[PDB]
RNA sequence: UCAGCUCGUGUUGUGAAAUGUUGGGUUAAGUCCCGCAACGAGCGCAACCCUUAUCCUUUGUUGCCAGCGGUCCGGCCGGGAA
């Protein structure tokens, strides 16, 4: 992606500038109205760069894992997840999904044996009440695990909309030694990131374009 | 007979420990929902047990007497299964 696709979609708006991380200087243009404007030639070959990385990891058949759950980021990082085939987590990351994974594994199992059981007919045969409290333990299984049920293990990547919001996330991948690609607002710390992205986190133009050029790279990194 | 008491893994703290189990509502209830660095699990709560309140089906004596038929007026007898 180039400089002028990024402007049109409102990638170089930051948050007020009382609401600034100082670690974000360098990849900060300046301020207008009050509001910090990232420099966008620092955007762009940095993301190229993430690009890269995140290409040679699909290429070794590498799991890539979209994290997102702003209300913003939340309905495009499932889109963007599954025309690649990867996975995702767009609601609540759970504390441990991760660094827990061994006990986060057996609701996977759970929602595997309650999804059948939608598919079977067992739900005509409960008592409905009993019947009804497990057809909401599926949608809830679902909304928080949906996107990682077939993942069977730990990633090797993490893509995050919005660094602070996912701080967990970020950590527990740190926990364990797995990269972190990210977009990284003004307000937030890029401490924890290994391959960081300067860019607006909030505005749904900038997010899709974030998510479309590494659905690519995963999907050209997965041909080859 | 009060609604409590804990553990595994994870995470936080040099540590004793903490979190979960707190919060917003709700319930007889740590009851349930929602939120949430927690995710799950156990012992308790509830349910499963006995009894009581309504109805059905079957069975009809030592229990019963609606319609019958007699009568010493006693379901007493013949019967009747209501
Ligand atoms: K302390
Ligand atoms: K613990
Ligand atoms: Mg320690
Ligand atoms: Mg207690
Ligand atoms: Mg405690
Ligand atoms: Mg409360
Ligand atoms: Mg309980
Ligand atoms: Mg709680
Ligand atoms: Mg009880
Ligand atoms: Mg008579």
């Amino acid at each position: 992606v180039s400089m002028r696709d990024m402007l049109k979609a409102g990638v170089h708006f930051g948050h007020q500038t009382r609401y600034w991380n100082p670690k974000m200087k360098p990849f900060i243009f300046g301020a207008r109205n009050k509001v910090h404007i990232i420099n966008l030639e620092k955007t762009v070959p940095m993301f190229n760069e993430a690009l890269a990385e995140l290409n040679k990891i699909a290429s070794r058949k590498g799991k890539i894992l979209f994290v997102g759950t702003k209300r913003a980021a939340s309905e495009a990082v499932k889109d963007a997840a599954l025309s690649c085939d990867q996975f995702f987590v767009n609601h609540r990351w759970l504390g441990g999904m991760l660094t827990n994974w061994k006990t986060v594994r057996q609701s996977i199992k759970r929602l595997k044996d309650l999804e059948t059981q939608s598919q079977d007919g067992t739900f005509d045969k409960l008592t409905k009440k009993e019947a009804l409290m497990r057809t909401r333990e599926l949608e809830k299984l679902e909304n928080s695990l949906g996107g990682i049920k077939d993942m069977g293990g730990l990633p090797d990547a993490l893509f995050v909309i919005d660094a602070d919001h996912e701080h967990i996330a970020i950590k527990e991948a740190n926990n364990l030694g797995i990269p972190v690609f990210a977009i990284v607002d003004t307000n937030s710390d890029p401490d924890g990131v290994d391959f960081v992205i300067p860019g607006n986190d909030d505005a749904i133009r900038a997010v899709t374009l974030y998510l479309g050029a590494v659905a690519a790279t995963v999907r050209e990194g997965r041909s080859q």
